[PDB]
């Protein structure tokens, strides 16, 4: 296990472009990463944007948010993709979360930004 609830991490999931999250407990399983049922490690993510949204992502696709520059590091991991316009808005705004959430100390970005779950 090398993440904990409320370390800053990329996540690079399916179509999107590595993403800024907070790795956080799962509201049903009460852990924040497993074994999944292919033998490998994930670990529980809520992306940063306007829109809550979470996932589990594979250890292989989670690496440490040292800041928003890393960004091209990741994408080198010339040919560039554009970048569209209604995505890299929505990518900027959850960015500009990351960024606050970078200096905060870890109790808090968990105070300030985990997901409060409704059944
Ligand atoms: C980056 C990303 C990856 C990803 O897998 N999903 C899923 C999560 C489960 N629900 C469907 C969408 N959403 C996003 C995302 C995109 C823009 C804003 C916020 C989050």
């Amino acid at each position: 296990v090398k993440f904990q609830v409320g370390d800053l991490v990329w996540s690079k999931v399916g179509t999107y472009p590595w993403w800024p999250c907070m790795v956080s407990s799962d509201p049903q399983l009460e852990v924040h990463t497993k074994i999944n049922t292919r033998g490998a490690r994930e670990y529980h993510v809520q992306f940063f944007s306007n829109q809550p949204e979470r996932a589990w992502v594979h250890e292989k696709r989670v690496r440490e948010y040292k800041g928003h520059k890393q960004y091209e590091e990741l994408l080198a991991e010339k040919i560039r993709k554009p970048r569209p316009q209604r995505e890299r808005a929505q990518w900027d705004i959850g960015i500009a979360h990351a960024e606050k959430a970078l200096k905060m100390t870890r109790e808090e970005r968990i105070e300030q930004y985990t997901f409060i779950y409704i059944d």
